């Protein structure tokens, strides 16, 4: 019954992935974000340059006021709002209504993007890391306890506009190929998994493996690039400079800082190499592993000149609070986030990235030995 939901997310690249929802009664229709790295549901509710629409409580015969302040910390941007509680739909999803906790954006510091198309945030991780504390419902418990959806949901993110789909309560088997590989959610709070190898063109990267989860490896829709811990980020720079030293690349590159371009169709992908993270398995000592091609992690930028030249931004940053797994690690596959049993499942997309001599990939099962020292603690 899923063929309603497919292609419901729209975004412009680095910009995010959103879904349609209304809110409140009268239904005010609002693009929302899709972000499993938070918890929080979250909408503008006063005017902004970047907002061309937002959430007017007053218009709403429904809204509750909850008389509680909230703000949210993401990695860069900020808000804090008023919470309170609203009727919440989303069309192109299950064909249900619930009463969620709305925090209602007041005031914003670099959160908002231009041009983004989006007025909100659905934060769909554990009230763990719910703010204010933990006894703020996040959207999808409320849907979950207040309907009969099965407590899951897949994200499909496409590539080079974007496009996408959530299916919600479900897994929609047409938009995969090959199996499904699920790893355990290690705890409720993130989604976070445990990397137990990471290998760039087929060599192992010879770290302990505790240094790819340090403090924590998570999957993140809500951020676009691969975030490795400090010692890893170098490792796997120095490693990718090594595949592509054939050609010199402003040391502002390898920061995100400089993009760097190439004639119309003459990008040298094959001097850039494949990453392979292998992520615990279901069964004991086993493993599976997704490949990412430079097409995913090499990401394309609008050209800055007057040139009809590919550019690109390199999108591998270095990261201080754990391995983030962003929307360039999630484009071409098919994540299921099997909240009910507590795992993650990753499947060749249908939308999947495409090379001549190369193909992003999920493989298994592998044999890994000792894969619980990988945690951190
Ligand atoms: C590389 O660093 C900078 C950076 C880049 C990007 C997103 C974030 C940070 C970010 O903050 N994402 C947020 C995501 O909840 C994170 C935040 O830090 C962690 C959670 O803490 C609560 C891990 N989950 C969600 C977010 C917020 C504001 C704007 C966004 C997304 O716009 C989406 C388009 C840009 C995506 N790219």
């Amino acid at each position: 019954s899923f063929v309603e939901m497919v292609d419901n997310l729209r975004g412009k690249s680095g910009q995010g992935y959103y879904v349609e929802m209304t809110v409140g009664s009268p239904p005010q229709t609002l693009n929302i974000l899709v972000d499993t790295g938070s918890s929080n549901f979250a909408v503008g509710a006063a005017p902004h340059p970047f907002l061309h629409r937002y959430y007017q409580r007053q218009l709403s015969s429904t809204y509750r006021d909850l008389r509680k302040g909230v703000y949210v910390p993401y990695t860069q941007g900020k808000w804090e709002g008023e919470l309170g509680t609203d009727l919440v739909s989303i069309p192109h999803g299950p064909n249900v209504t619930v009463r969620a906790n709305i925090a209602a954006i007041t005031e914003s510091d670099k959160f908002f993007i231009n041009g983004s198309n989006w007025e909100g945030i659905l934060g769909l991780a554990y009230a763990e890391i719910a703010r204010p504390d933990d006894s703020l419902e996040p959207f999808f418990d409320s849907l979950v306890k207040q309907t009969h959806v099965p407590n899951l949901f897949s994200l499909q993110l496409c590539g080079a506009s974007v496009g996408g789909s959530m299916i919600i309560g479900g897994i929609d088997h047409s938009l995969y190929t090959g199996s499904l590989w699920y790893t355990p959610i290690r705890r409720e709070w993130y989604y976070e998994v445990i990397i137990v190898r990471v290998e760039i063109n087929g060599q192992d990267l010879k770290m302990d493996c505790k240094e790819y989860n340090y403090d924590k490896s998570i999957v993140d829709s809500g951020t676009t690039n691969l975030r490795l811990p400090k010692k890893v980020f170098e490792a796997a720079v120095k490693s990718i400079k090594a595949a592509s030293s054939t050609e010199k690349f402003p040391d502002g590159f390898w920061l995100g800082e400089q993009l760097v371009c190439w004639q119309a169709g003459t990008t040298p992908w094959n001097i850039f190499p494949v990453i392979s993270l292998y992520l615990m398995g279901e069964v004991t000592n086993q493993s599976f592993r997704i490949t990412i091609l430079p097409q995913q992690y090499l990401r394309p930028v609008e050209d800055v000149a007057t040139s009809q030249d590919d550019c690109y931004k390199f999108a591998i940053s270095q990261s201080s609070t754990g391995t983030v797994m962003g929307a360039v690690i999630m484009e071409g596959f098919y994540v299921v986030f099997d909240r009910a049993r507590k795992r993650i499942g990753f499947a060749v997309s249908a939308c999947h990235v495409h090379d001549e001599f190369r193909t992003a990939a999920v493989e298994g099962p592998f044999v890994t030995l000792d894969m619980e020292d990988c945690g951190y603690n």
